[PDB]
RNA sequence: AAAAAAAAAAAAAAAAAA
């Protein structure tokens, strides 16, 4: 089955830094807050919403359980 | 789930936002309207924006 | 809706089509259907949809 | 209603040039030699395959 | 039905390949396999390619 | 399928991988697991590699 | 461009046979 839900419930419970590469290089750093089948919510200064299909990678700051 | 009240958000408080394509392009006006596979943005003109084009939208103040 | 906002069509609107490239394609919506557009300048072209960003006005239509 | 296959069937028909762009603005020119629902098939010495998801504009040579 | 009968043509006659991948990169080598959604491409290793991001198979020569 | 085979390859021989982006990023490091759409990729951190932005990964090493 | 471990982001190069 799918493991992308645990990975990002991971980061968002602990609270860890996170940073979305995305698909044309620009790194989005932030908190992940939220996310559904289709976008991710990364938190800053505002919460903006970030379309799945545009990011490529989703590097924890830090080792995460 | 939650890609609707996000936008339909904007839509009611009627706040700017920065559109983000996957080319880096940063396109800003307002969320009038949008659909399962559009966002119709206003500044001077209403423009479509294909959602598989976008790679952010930017709230340009907290909601 | 997309439709709607295609069927443009109408008032013969001149419009803009700008790619995911960031390539700007001048010309008039002439058809489209599910997956393309077809723009017309010197030739009727067809457009994919899933490589366009933006469908511009030239005015308010 | 399909406005595909008659556009590039029309192309193939009349055996009249084209210029395929890709999505990053590589423009291949060639014939429409055949095409399915994921990918065309272009002509000029070797016949290369195109994936559709790859192409942003199929363009003739002259109208057709 | 058009991919498989090309992709198995090279594979079958064993023909040197060139795969144009969607950002420019060309890729040579020699098609080993393939599925739904990715050619196995061979060299000193055999790495494998996703159909989602290629533009173009070429044969080295007609065929 | 000829990619669920193919990673589990890299995943059971601790081969270093190199899976290069979309837009010519080369990741290097190790596949931890993978399912439909994405693949975890292990260095420092392990990080999650969506697969739609995937061009290729190449073993390190014939296989 | 056999490939920039990655430009908090070019309101946008009618288009680099790559």
């Amino acid at each position: 089955q799918s493991l992308q839900d645990p990975f990002l419930n991971a980061l968002r419970r602990e609270r860890v830094p996170a940073s979305i590469y995305l698909v044309n290089g620009i790194k989005l750093q932030g908190q992940i807050e939220s996310f559904d089948q289709f976008v991710i919510l990364l938190k800053n200064t505002v919460s903006q919403m970030v379309y799945k299909h545009a990011i490529s990678t989703v590097v924890p700051s830090r080792p995460v359980s």
